C-alpha cells in the first residue's frame, strides 16, 4: 500500500507524527559524522602515497593490513580526531530512542559517536565493527583492550602488540575482505518483520552486504534518504511510492525534519548540553 500522503521530507514528517509510525530503523554511514570532523573517504589521496601502497584501497583491506599493519596505524595517528563530539544528527537518533521510536540503529561507522551520543548496545548495530574495543588477533587468546590503550599505541607510532602472545591488537572494526559480525545478521533477520519507517542517512549504500538492508522492509514500509545524493529505491520513477529523497547535509536535513515534528528546540537544546559537557572533559 502507499502510507505517504506526498513524497516529501513534509508527506514523511507527517506519516512520522501519525499513530502509524511506531518502529523506525535507521541505516547510517560517513556521511552523518563528517559534521564532526571525522574523514569519509567516499569520495576523497596524496597522503596515502608516503606509504607506497599497491592501491588506495589496500589501506582498508584485511589481506594488506595483515601483511603490513604500519600503514594503517600510522594513518590514524594522522587523521585521528581531537575531540568526539557527535552530530545533530547522531543527536537526533538519541530523541528518537527517548520518544520510543528508535528500533535499531544500522551504522557502517567506527568512530563509536552513536555510543557518545547515548545509543545503547541493545539500539545498535555496528556492521562495520568499532573503536571503542581491540583484540589480540590470536584465537588461543584474544586480550582486549580499551580505546584509551589502542590510541596510546597509535601516537607513540609502535605497532599496538599483545604480550600475553606477542601478536598483534587489531581494532574491532571490519576491513574489506572481513565478514560481519553475527549480530548484524540475526538482528537483521526480525527487526525488518515490523519496521513502520527506514531513515537512511549519510550513507549511498556503496557497501555490501549493509546496502541490502533496505529490501528487507515490508513493501509498504516508507524509507527517506537524506544524503549528499541519491543512492532498490525507486524516488523517481511514475510508480514512486514510498521513497523520499532529500539532498543535503545530514545536519540540515535532520534540523529539517527535527523543525515539521516540533522538536527542533528539544533537539537544539540536547546538542547544547551535551557537546558542553564533552568540552568540559
Ligand atoms: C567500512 S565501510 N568501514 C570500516 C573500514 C575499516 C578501516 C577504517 C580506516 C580508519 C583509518 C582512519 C583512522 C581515523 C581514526
Ligand atoms: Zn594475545
Amino acid at each position: 500500500e502507499r502510507l505517504l500522503d506526498e513524497l516529501t521530507l513534509e508527506g514523511v514528517a507527517r506519516y512520522m507524527q501519525s499513530e502509524r509510525c511506531r518502529r523506525v530503523i535507521c541505516l547510517v554511514g560517513a556521511g552523518i559524522s563528517t559534521s564532526a570532523g571525522i574523514p569519509d573517504f567516499r569520495s576523497p589521496y596524496d597522503n596515502l602515497e608516503k606509504y607506497h601502497l599497491p592501491y588506495p584501497e589496500a589501506i582498508f583491506e584485511i589481506s594488506y593490513f595483515k601483511k603490513h599493519p604500519e600503514p594503517f596505524f600510522a594513518l590514524a595517528k594522522e587523521l585521528y580526531p581531537g575531540q568526539f563530539k557527535p552530530t545533530i544528527c547522531h543527536y537526533f537518533m538519541r530523541l528518537l530512542k527517548d520518544k520510543g521510536l528508535l528500533l535499531r540503529c544500522y551504522t557502517q561507522n567506527i568512530d563509536t559517536l552513536e555510543r557518545i551520543a547515548g545509543l545503547e548496545q541493545e539500539d545498535l548495530v555496528e556492521a562495520h565493527g568499532t573503536f571503542y574495543t581491540s583484540h589480540c588477533v590470536s584465537a588461543s587468546c584474544r586480550h582486549e583492550y580499551p580505546l584509551s590503550w589502542m590510541k596510546e599505541k597509535i601516537f607513540s607510532e609502535v605497532t599496538p602488540k599483545c604480550e600475553d602472545c606477542q601478536s598483534l591488537v587489531k581494532p574491532d572494526i571490519v576491513f574489506f575482505g572481513e565478514s560481519l559480525p553475527a549480530r548484524f545478521f540475526s538482528c537483521m533477520q526480525s527487526d525488518f518483520l515490523k519496521v513502520d519507517l527506514l531513515l537512511v542517512m549519510g550513507t549511498s549504500l556503496q557497501v555490501q552486504p549493509f546496502a541490502s538492508l533496505i529490501s528487507k522492509a515490508p513493501l509498504s514500509t516508507p524509507r527517506l534518504l537524506i544524503n549528499k545524493e541519491k543512492a532498490g529505491m525507486d524516488f523517481d520513477s511514475k510508480k514512486a511510492y514510498r521513497d523520499v529523497a532529500w539532498l543535503g547535509e545530514c545536519d540540515q536535513g535532520c534540523l529539517a525534519l527535527a523543525e515539521l515534528l516540533g522538536w527542533k528546540k528539544e533537539l537544539e537544546d540536547l546538542v547544547r548540553r551535551e557537546h558542553a559537557s564533552i568540552d568540559a572533559q
